[PDB]
Parts: structure tokens; sequence; C-alpha cells
């Protein structure tokens, strides 16, 4: 009901959405932040290449039971960072 899934599969939770949280500035979308998450996989190591956090390296996070590519565990590259984690999502690989 906070609840949200894997839309490929609809077995496994993801994230919920107390988890949610903005990276983006308020001041002078399609990918959803969340603190934590559940039931993914991660592929390989992480990568700063083109990352959409500067700042941040990425590794590829697949639904552990579908394979289902859902987004991605960012990494924080300096120990000054908050968070020094978190998950980007994208919305359409999850439901609602
Ligand atoms: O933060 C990120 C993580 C995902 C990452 N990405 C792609 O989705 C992607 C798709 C195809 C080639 C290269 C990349 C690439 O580096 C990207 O561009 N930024
Ligand atoms: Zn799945």
């Amino acid at each position: 009901p906070t609840s949200l899934c894997c839309k490929q599969c609809q077995e496994t939770e993801i994230t919920t959405k107390n988890e949610i949280f903005s990276l983006s500035l308020c001041g002078p979308h399609e990918t959803l932040t969340v603190y934590k998450a559940s039931n993914l996989n991660l592929i390989g190591r992480p990568s700063t290449v083109h990352s959409w956090f500067p700042g941040y390296a990425w590794t590829i996070a697949q639904c552990k039971i579908c394979a289902s590519h859902i987004g991605w565990k960012f990494t924080a590259t300096k120990k000054d960072m908050s968070p020094q984690k978190f998950w980007g999502l994208t919305r359409s690989a999850l439901l609602p």
C-alpha cells in the first residue's frame, strides 16, 4: 500500500513510498530516489562514467527474481557526502 514492486514479476517489493527523498534542487521526474531498497541484485563494479548524480558512482541493480533492470545503486566517491549511498530507480519499472 506504500509498497513499490517490480512491474515485470510483481513478486518482489523493491522499495516503499516511505524511502523516497529528493536530491534535485528546489530553487533557481522520471527517476525515483530512495534511501533504501530490497530484493535487488547488484551487477559488476561501480562506475562514475556518465553519472547522473555528480559525486556518485553507479552499480546496475536488477530484481533478484526475474532479472529486470529496475535501476542503480549510487555510492558516494567522497566521505563528506550524504547520503553515502542511495538507489535511483526507473519509475516505469515499478508498480504502481
Ligand atoms: O547514472 C547513470 C547510470 C546509468 C548510466 N548508463 C546508462 O543507462 C547507459 C546505457 C547505455 C550505455 C551507457 C550507459 C550508462 O552509462 C548513465 O548514463 N548514468
Ligand atoms: Zn522481478
